[PDB]
């Protein structure tokens, strides 16, 4: 029942999430158009940000939970995850 966390740790999950963090950190806030109305195309490209940030939220959340309850003590730089 403790493979799940040999899943996590494997499977190159590494690299995937890395992939993840630099494209949604290139697309949701460089492509941000700072002074715009609602518009058509800017409210679309808008609202795909928003979803996109809300599925990564989600898989970061799923994703987590490795050791289990014992990440929050022993947290030197884990603690970004609140």
């Amino acid at each position: 029942f403790r493979l799940q966390c040999h899943r996590i740790v494997n499977d190159t999950i590494f690299t995937n999430l890395i992939l993840f963090f630099i494209l949604l950190s290139s697309i949701s806030l460089a492509a941000e158009d700072p002074v715009q109305h609602t518009s058509f195309r800017n409210h679309i490209l808008g609202n795909a940000d928003y979803v996109f940030t809300s599925i990564f939220t989600l898989e970061i959340i799923l994703k987590m939970t490795a050791y289990g309850a014992f990440l929050h003590k022993g947290s030197f730089c884990r603690n970004y995850f609140n």
